[PDB]
């Protein structure tokens, strides 16, 4: 089988067209309207204008020799109120995107939920409400019904840890809640929606179904604080998915999780793959409160995000997961933000991104050459885009995007990756 060399994006981060063609607003449209939620005061509009420029963007993928494209479908384009009414212009756009990928030799790799919950559902309680899980499954169904003839890979959710905890506890992500019980309700309904979606997907013909999780491996001098960090970030969604139930709580005095009877059996549905998102480890020490850990400074070289560059961390992570996960792994995101500047040249010099990607590729391939069933590697991202709370200030792309003209300019890392893929 062909190992999948890919690149990854998400709908709200690149599309624009936020109020075109019947698109309903999402929780990110509203969150971005709040003063100080986005550091540069920016919004999803108009991201990279990908909704009009997707031909051009696929041609960029072709010119790197990439063989797979990981993207998300915007739920609010498909069902503008989240449930019930279906907007055919929505499915028409993704239908045409899929045809073009196939005509260009590219394997579609589809994410159903990448954070853009329809605002209509959030105003009925969003992921805190059990009904949102059933709305998710109905959405998943309508997508596979239209797309599964040509899209081999569907992932239900992208990083539900961010959606639960950054979305409902630290309030850093949309909606923007700060309540641990709202977060645990959200974690449980994201998982319940995952399981219900799996059944809808298969019933509608999806061939490979999985999920994409974020791993931030924890290191430090005290094993106990390491284990608390690992339970909170690395096992809280994986263990349920694996059918081991939730891990022992990392929280002091947690509130109840609205686990209903049979929910855990629904959540632990057989999958065809696990998507691994990795960027950095975290160094921890013993800390005090609700979550009794303290997060320490990066040891040595760090990206613009202040995230430690530690390629060995990906290798170790893949070995550990290789023993524990009974499905093949895909690294569905890996990449780095550095402050790229462009002043007219035909290429944007990003030697730190080149260094970052080369070392991480060598790590992942090493895990595979030691017998991890690793079947693909995707760079976040194809191009510079809207980076959530960071707006346009953190550039992660293989292509530089000059946002005023939408011109795409290749960086050194694009040329590095093209040659990388070729040397297969
Ligand atoms: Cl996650």
């Amino acid at each position: 089988e062909k190992f999948l060399w890919g690149v990854a994006t998400s709908a709200y981060q690149i599309e624009g067209a936020t109020q075109e063609d019947g698109r309903g607003p999402s929780i990110w449209d509203a969150f971005a309207q709040r003063p100080g939620a986005i550091r540069d005061g920016s919004t999803g509009e108009p991201a990279c204008d990908h909704y009009r420029r997707y031909e051009e963007d696929i041609a960029l993928m072709q010119s790197l020799g990439v063989r797979a494209y990981r993207f998300s479908v915007a739920w609010p384009r498909i069902l503008p109120e989240g449930r019930g009414r279906i907007n055919p212009k929505g499915l028409a756009f993704y239908d045409r995107l899929v045809d073009r990928l196939l005509a260009s030799g590219i394997t579609p790799f589809l994410t159903l939920y990448h954070w853009d919950l329809p605002l209509a559902l959030e105003e009925r309680g969003g992921w805190r409400s059990r009904e949102t899980a059933f709305a998710f499954a109905e959405y998943a169904e309508a997508v596979a019904r239209a797309l599964a003839d040509r899209v081999p890979f569907f992932a239900t959710l992208n990083e539900p840890w961010c959606s639960a905890f950054l979305g409902h506890w630290t309030g850093e992500h949309a909606p923007g809640l700060r309540n641990l019980e709202a977060a645990l309700r959200a974690a449980h309904h994201l998982l319940l929606g995952h399981g219900l979606a799996v059944e809808a997907l298969r019933a509608a013909g999806a061939r490979r179904v999985g999920i994409v999780l974020n791993f931030a491996p924890a290191y430090g001098e005290d094993p106990e604080a390491v284990d608390v960090a690992d339970r909170y970030h690395n096992r809280f969604f994986l263990d349920p998915i694996l059918g081991k139930g939730y891990p022992e709580s990392p929280f002091r005095d947690p509130p109840p999780v609205p686990i209903l009877s049979r929910d855990l059996e629904l959540v632990a549905r057989p999958l065809d793959f696990l998507g691994v998102n990795y960027y950095a480890p975290v160094r921890v020490a013993p800390g005090t409160g609700t979550l009794p850990v303290r997060y320490l400074p990066p040891e040595g070289p760090a990206t613009a995000m202040g995230w430690e560059v530690y390629p060995e961390g990906l290798h170790h992570l893949l070995k550990r997961l290789g023993r524990e996960v009974p499905w093949p792994l895909y690294v569905t995101e890996n990449g780095a933000a550095y402050p790229d500047l462009w002043t007219g040249e035909a290429v944007v010099e990003d030697p730190e991104r080149v260094a970052y990607l080369e070392a991480h590729v060598e790590a992942a391939l090493r895990a595979r050459e030691e017998g991890v069933d690793l079947r693909g590697y995707f760079v976040w991202s194809l191009m510079d885009n809207f980076e959530w709370a960071f707006g346009y200030t953190r550039r992660s792309g293989l292509y530089y995007v000059d946002f005023p003209s939408q011109r795409r300019i290749p960086k050194r890392s694009a040329l590095w990756y093209r040659e990388r893929i070729a040397r297969a």
